[PDB]
């Protein structure tokens, strides 16, 4: 039912799920030890419940910006490595998975948006972010446009927010900084500014959503998109002949857009915490492991140096890697929720002419720590009363 | 409301902007353009509404106090005068136009309460407390008081709670350590002591706010009160020989007054702000650019150290001027609302007899520091579920202890 | 009224408030002065509502923490024995009675938990947790139990949990640091992860209250109970065969119990100030005064000199030792609210249903928010029951 002298694997249903049970399978055929990868529904939302009572899986796969859930909820075995295997990945994936200083992670793959062009448009694509006003004069001409991506949305409009100088809190010794929120600088202000002016200046429609953007990419009545590689598929199907690569440098600055790390956390409850160790270390982490996982269901860029490298021989991936170190990490506390919509906001706001610039990112900053403390208050109340049931 | 190639300036109706009115056209005169003076009725709530659209006037003139608002609202735009021309202004000012690092306006005019007196009565004022007990006394063989002075209004006594050591909170660059209240303390603890025992002592009543009081000196029932400019016209009309000079000093340090200084800002979402910073930093703090705006109606004393010596004629408001420099530049940070109304209960407790002047001081804490969060968060609340099993209960009420 | 040169004391009716009313006798007589020791009703409630209005005693007798309360909301006189004073009593008992690093109140008494435990059946006690389980086996055998106490409490079981370095609000210098918790640390963990092993390993009994422990070992079923200095009466009533000696250890380190300490304190607004550190410094603190405190009702354990004529008494020993090496009970707000998750986490975590550092780290994130509603929740009160009563009075009188 729980537990113990086998390994009990989750990650999400979509995912190389057998690609990993193949792995599974090499372990076992060494190990003498069974493995069992399930995927739950609502398989994110089951596992606080189950790790609560302390049963479920020995491992947990998932994006990082949860576990700070888990970890802090104390649903994970702060694991240790050797400092000559954690030189066998890349540097900032480790940052995805520390809370406190704890480790509690293992990092699989990374997740990032890059800038998506049309081959049959553009040569080579826009090397920075100031000239795509004159690169769009060009097309609008042709009945077409030189780009489009959501504004409904701070992940899309966030790594150009960046760019610059504006962060959203501050990582700092694998100690994130709550009372920091990089939004209300000249950094986050000037990048704003940019945007809004290609808004007002009409370079972009002002209620561009996902879906509505997304298909006039291909098409290719748009000349570029800005989405990650969850996106593919959709654009292969149109035939439309697509390249990816760099985001335009802002300022002369990279772009700072998020970073989304696929994780193996080890459960508290696990009293498999070695061999599920092993499993991952040695077997799982391991090129051909990766050559397992990534064989069912694409990776993007993998967190291994390793087996990074023969992945790179594709352009799409090595630009998805390049992209993700210029990236941020995105952070997994629980302010993160919090924060989203104020900014969610404040971009939709400055957008529509609501408020402006300097306004908006006030209204976000100071808010976010404000409303931070009623959604803290909340939880009391929710604890709170419970219990007293 | 633009452009572009004209400024307009928004100043409360009471003030007088005829005299800037007047630099309009002097200003307008040599450079071109045309300058348009409002007073809006409730501009000072008024203009949030329209400065954070992309709107407003182009430059505002308001109480200090109220700036921390728009700025970190970011509705003020940081403003870099060139280049020791910051010496031409008093220093202490500076410390009414930051917010955290940002020079957030233009100092103009040093508002303050004083002592006044009755010159007619009492010739020669008490340069200190002590003597009022004393002094009450003395008088009272003619049937008047010594003091009088709104007892109701912390704004009004908290010169002298302050006096010995007490403060709002510790400013000391451009911050406020905003946990850090200075309500606590012994300073605090032995000047209220002292108005406190002035009550019981007889010396003077606890119904004692404006109204009366101004009523009771106006007609020559009390010898001395505490006020500001704004009372200035009401005592020329009701024919007195006032005299206003330096507040008492208490437990041999100067009272600490509540400085207000009017600022002068630029809506950072105006397309020209090189032009306030050239009506501004070149016109309007002159000698007779300030002098005009002043001869319409009287500014108080003057951030400006030029004519503040033309102005430091009049003792008046010399006085106000010296108390000042003997308060504490009041903090324009949010929870000052909070700190506020939470002694306005501890000093009247106490004053009451209801309590002592080492329970409410202490208990102000819990007035400001936690009326702080619930003043921003019931705030915060509205505006996130006011634009966009099944629980256990909403408040506004939460639970009670066990 | 609010006496005016006269000494109105405020004891708790089961402290020697007839032992103290007779120091009221050696300290009038070459002084004279008036002091009247009253024993009213629950003066945790009473005293924060007459010292208020400038009423009340001019000494307060009672545990540090309702005295956080007091001191905090400003009501205590600041109090100074000198330094070769100072040095009179125990240092650990002054790191009690000093709030914002200004002393307060004067510790008379300790009340700390012990091992209570029967000679007849283990005549030589357990210096150690980790033989516990393997000496019920030896026990089990014979009929009877090895070790009760109520489970279904933080302040018995807190002492275990503390242990490797669970603590409540982190003590550093002079304050309890509030954001500073220690229930997560690893230490604490530790601390209930050996308790929980022992109530899944059936060793223990789930729903082990108060009456169900002692009673159990007051009628003679269980080698060993873990209580304080109350429970003592009873024991012996039953002819019980009884010691009391130093709590088990655990990992070599020490069982960490809170310490409580019945304290005089000073009104701040008792007019008559200088009369009590008199009385009490000079006249109460002496043996013979503390001594007729404890003719009348036993104080348990303060004075670092008179403490060893009761120290003879073994139990009695037991107490400060213990006491020694514990946790002191902080006096701020923040504590009580500390208690309600503490129990939560205990409770279900012994109940299997919350495993185990998750009920340890909850709590943690409990308190954060208890904390920061209850001072908030107490400032909205503060207000409506001050701009109400204002109204009131602002109608009722004006109207007519
Ligand atoms: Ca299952
Ligand atoms: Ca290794
Ligand atoms: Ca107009
Ligand atoms: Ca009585
Ligand atoms: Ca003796
Ligand atoms: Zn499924
Ligand atoms: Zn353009
Ligand atoms: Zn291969
Ligand atoms: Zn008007
Ligand atoms: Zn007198
Ligand atoms: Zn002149
Ligand atoms: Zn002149
Ligand atoms: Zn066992």
């Amino acid at each position: 039912k729980i537990e113990e002298g086998k390994l009990v694997i989750w990650i999400n249903g979509d995912k190389g799920y057998n690609g990993l049970a193949e792995v599974g399978k090499k372990f076992e055929k060494d190990t003498g030890i069974k493995v069992t990868v399930e995927h739950p529904d609502k398989l994110e939302e089951k596992f606080p419940q189950v790790a609560a009572t302390g049963d479920g899986p020995d491992i947990i796969f998932w994006a990082h910006d949860r576990f700070g859930g888990y970890a802090q909820s104390g649903l994970l075995a702060e694991i240790t490595p050797d400092k000559a295997f954690q030189d066998k990945l890349y540097p900032f994936t480790w940052d995805a998975v520390r809370y406190n200083g704890k480790l509690i992670a293992y990092p699989i793959a990374v997740e990032a948006l890059s800038l998506i062009y049309n081959k049959d448009l553009l040569p080579n694509p826009p090397k920075t972010w100031e000239e795509i006003p004159a690169l769009d004069k060009e097309l609008k001409a042709k009945g077409k446009s030189a780009l489009m991506f959501n504004l409904q949305e701070p992940y899309f409009t966030w790594p150009l927010i960046a760019a610059d100088g504006g962060y959203a809190f501050k990582y700092e010794n694998g100690k994130y900084d709550i009372k920091d929120v990089g939004v209300d600088n000249a950094g986050a202000k000037a990048g704003l500014t940019f945007l809004v002016d290609l808004i007002k200046n009409k370079h972009m429609n002002a209620d561009t959503d996902y879906s509505i953007a997304e298909a006039a990419f291909n098409k290719g009545e748009t000349a570029m998109t800005i989405n990650g590689p969850w996106a593919w598929s959709n654009i292969d199907t149109s035939k439309v002949n697509y390249g990816v690569t760099v985001l335009p440098t802002f300022k002369g600055q990279p772009s700072k857009p998020f970073v989304g790390v696929l994780s193996a956390g080890i459960n508290a409850a696990s009293p498999n915490k070695e061999l599920a160790k092993e499993f991952l270390e040695n077997y799982l982490l391991t090129d051909e492991g990766l050559e397992a996982v990534n064989k069912d269901k694409p990776l993007g860029a993998v967190a291994l140096k390793s087996y990074e490298e023969e992945l790179a021989k594709d352009p799409r991936i090595a630009a998805t890697m390049e992209n993700a170190q210029k990236g941020e990490i995105m952070p997994n506390i629980p302010q993160m929720s919090a924060f989203w919509y104020a900014v969610r906001t404040a971009v939709i706001n400055a957008a529509s002419g609501r408020q402006t610039v300097d306004a908006a990112l006030a209204a976000a900053q100071t808010n976010a720590a404000a409303m931070a403390t009623l959604e803290k208050l909340m939880k009391a109340f929710e604890s709170l009363k419970s219990f007293q049931q």
